[PDB]
RNA sequence: AUGUUUUCUGGAAAACGG
RNA sequence: GUUUUCUGUGAAAACGGA
């Protein structure tokens, strides 16, 4: 075209003004005291914004970078704005509110894993049982064993392994979930889903402590929650940072970044995609810069 | 990072088949 | 080609020395 070159300049000028963010105490958390004046960008944010601000937008294989760049920051910015609007101190009370509004129930690191070895016991031979059998065969042997367990809570651990697709009036465990360490991850997997779609974002060290009491699963729940990324994750992300901020009321109107974060998610980030136009190229850094400016806006002033 | 872990990603050997 | 044992390389991600 002929407003190659004008693109070109508002694209510039948005990675100039994005670039100012590195700079020592551009991004400050609070300017009353030097102890507090580290910059509110954590190490993935910086490493992403690096890499955009070195992209070279004159030639066609650095736009194309700048894309994937674009892309990629966008996604961490909305990890960062639910994190950062994320109450800690209600994590817990919101997830399992959220796995126990669909009728399914995580009764506890010790109960959940022996329900679920009882499931298995009755199940992994392929047998295909009613509900209410399968039920009543792992109540009557983890009931005395823990009292605080009852029909009703292990029905809802039968309900979690059915909305995790784990099955199949008859129950029978799909062949793949026929072992413990299978059936195990499926239903770990399953409430790292709920949570997502809560809205909430919980590290694979919390989640070892929610899901097993202890410090030996990390590596696990990562493997769980790296399963669950696809090129989809940037766009529901999106979603569930709406159901984060409706939990509060949204006083900073993050949700008006919604369209510029779903524009980032668009984005096509694979290496067989064709070049950006110069249409593309600035509006998908405009878009960039309005969410990285949210991000450091709203963590300065909440 | 000559650090920890995770996701995706391609060769050796053993036995068998034809 | 089937099954088993053992193992490459590269890209990316989280944690993180801070
Ligand atoms: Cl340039
Ligand atoms: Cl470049
Ligand atoms: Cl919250
Ligand atoms: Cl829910
Ligand atoms: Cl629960
Ligand atoms: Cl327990
Ligand atoms: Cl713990
Ligand atoms: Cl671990």
């Amino acid at each position: 075209g002929v407003e190659d070159t004008k693109h070109y300049e508002e694209a510039k000028k948005c990675v100039e003004e994005l670039a100012l963010y590195l700079k020592p105490l551009s991004s400050a958390r609070g300017v009353g005291l030097n102890s507090t004046t580290q910059s509110v960008l954590s190490r993935p944010m910086q490493r992403k914004l690096v890499t955009l601000v070195h992209c070279q937008l004159v030639e066609e294989e650095g736009r194309i970078r700048a894309m994937r760049a674009a892309r990629s920051l966008g996604e961490r910015t909305v990890t960062e704005l639910i994190l950062q609007h994320q109450n800690p101190q209600q994590l817990s009370s919101n997830l399992w509110a959220a796995v126990r509004a669909r009728g399914c129930q995580f009764l506890g690191p010790a109960m959940q894993e022996e329900a679920l070895k009882l499931v298995l016991l009755a199940l992994e031979d392929g047998s295909a049982l009613s509900r209410k059998v399968l039920v009543l065969f792992v109540v009557q042997r983890l009931e005395p064993r823990f009292p605080q367990a009852s029909k009703t809570s292990i029905g809802h651990v039968v309900q979690l392994l059915y909305r995790a697709s784990c099955f199949k009036s008859l129950m029978q465990l799909k062949e793949e979930f026929r072992t413990y360490e299978a059936l195990r991850r499926e239903h770990d997997s399953q409430i790292v889903q709920i949570a997502m779609e809560a809205g909430l974002r919980i590290a694979p060290d919390q989640w070892s402590s929610l899901l097993y009491g202890d410090q030996s699963h990390k590596s696990h729940m990562q493997s769980i929650i790296d399963k669950l990324q696809t090129p989809a994750s940037f766009a529901q992300s999106v979603q569930e940072l709406t159901i984060a901020l409706q939990r509060t009321g949204d006083p900073a109107n993050l949700n008006r970044l919604r369209p510029h974060l779903e524009l980032l998610a668009n984005i096509d980030p694979s290496p067989d995609a064709p070049p950006p136009t110069w249409e593309q190229l600035e509006n998908g850094l405009v878009a960039v810069r309005t969410v990285v400016h949210g991000l450091v806006d709203y963590i300065q002033n909440h």
